[PDB]
């Protein structure tokens, strides 16, 4: 109901629970002509310009960082489990917007809600169409990996000496190729990884066991967030607005 | 895995995005004979008090705020959608925690926190354990209630003539008899009401189309809530910790 592509920029976003997609503030039109090569139409009043090629499709090696989550006592040989994380980024969009037509379900409810102000009906207004709106967002496709490590010196000698075989491929490969030798000879470590947002074939680092196509980039990350009360014009409902949301 | 009833309070709780149970920071014991009647035996650490029988069953009927969530244009005669709540609350216990011993899990990674401040180690920490402990907690067997309601005078209608005609019975009780009158001769009004917490036979105004007695009290509201930061006792990680805490 009231969904398309790019998307969540339209449904608002509720900034205590983080949660998006609740209410609709504006409306979805379709006169004005935003569109994007290989895709539908998209609403109006955003405005999409994907990232440069230079970021277009980039893959970070975090630092290795200590296993804490499924460690839940001091070893000198054994670890301190060490994880790895390898983010990479694919098909990514900025999304703006300038300039939104606004919806009539939503001032109307200003409107009611404007007239008199009361405690209970803001609070639930704020349940209801969150309490912030978006401005700008990342979308894209994310490739997010975690490397687990039974010890400390394991990922170091294995950092230093894949560090000397490719001093012509990076690291997660080659790691991933001497991870099939031990298939052969038998050790016990396992890669996890998962991905936001189906991952096109134009970049290498994302490919999975086949390949996709141009797929729909899934809303990676956030940017600039504007309140919701600055948009109501009078200040009966402005104080009511940001004094009902700081109880909660 | 590691769960008990009350249950909660041994998990943490974080904040920014109000989850619970994540990590364990104290160790659920049962030396201490912390007994409450009918329920078996609790973790240790913690202190449970009944509420008083004065608001040991309570019916708050909240007042009657417009429906905004359905409506997403002005009219005289029609609404103005109502809705109403009526939220009653049984078998209420307070939780404290008088004295806690501490995990060793917890303290262990704790240490390994302690002696080396990190900045993607700590986020992470906060990700897994949250970011503070809970000190007080209400749990309970909670039914709420909502009614929708087509127009503005037809709530206040039934608020004034069902106060001429209670003036031995509540407000709801009655509003359910005249609503199974019109199902006898037909009108498209609906109510909606859901519990959290199974409700006892103790009380009256929660009883449901069976009965039920000496239910397992869910987790109903918070009460007071202790940060983490404080019980690691060195600055060179309390700075780091509060300080992380502000980026997201
Ligand atoms: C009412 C509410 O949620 N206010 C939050 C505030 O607590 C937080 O520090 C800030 C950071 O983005 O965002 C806003
Ligand atoms: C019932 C409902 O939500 N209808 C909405 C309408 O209010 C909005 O103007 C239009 C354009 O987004 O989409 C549809
Ligand atoms: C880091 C964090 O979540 N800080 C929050 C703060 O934003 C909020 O105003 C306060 C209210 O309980 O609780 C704490
Ligand atoms: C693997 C694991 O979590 N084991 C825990 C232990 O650390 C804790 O001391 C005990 C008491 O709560 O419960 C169990």
């Amino acid at each position: 109901f009231n969904d398309t592509l790019f998307g969540e920029m339209l449904h608002g976003y509720n900034n205590r629970t983080q949660h998006v997609n609740q209410g609709q503030v504006f409306q979805m039109t379709f006169r004005e002509n935003n569109f994007i090569k290989d895709f539908p139409q998209l609403a109006d009043g955003l405005l999409v310009i994907p990232l440069p090629v230079e970021e277009q499709c980039r893959g970070v090696l975090s630092e290795p960082l200590p296993d804490l989550q499924l460690l839940t006592r001091y070893d000198e040989a054994m670890g301190y489990p060490m994880v790895q994380q390898w983010r990479v980024r694919s098909n990514l969009y900025r999304v703006k917007l300038s300039t939104i037509t606004l919806a009539a379900g939503f001032t109307n409810v200003l409107k009611i809600l404007t007239k008199e102000s009361s405690r209970e009906e803001l609070l639930s207004f704020i349940q209801h169409y969150g309490s912030h709106y978006i401005a700008e967002a990342l979308y894209g496709s994310e490739l997010t990996c975690i490397i687990h490590f039974p010890s400390k010196k394991v990922q170091q000698q294995l950092w230093l000496q894949y560090q000397k075989e490719t001093t012509s491929m990076p690291f997660i490969t080659y790691l991933s190729g001497l991870l099939t030798a031990q298939m052969l000879s038998d050790s016990g470590v396992e890669i996890r990884c998962e991905e936001k947002g189906r991952c096109p074939s134009t970049c290498h680092l994302c490919r999975r066991p086949k390949e996709q196509l141009s797929p729909t980039p899934v809303l990676l990350e956030i940017n600039r967030v504007v309140p919701l009360y600055t948009l109501i014009q009078d200040n009966g409902t402005k104080e009511a607005f940001k004094s009902a949301l700081m109880s909660s």
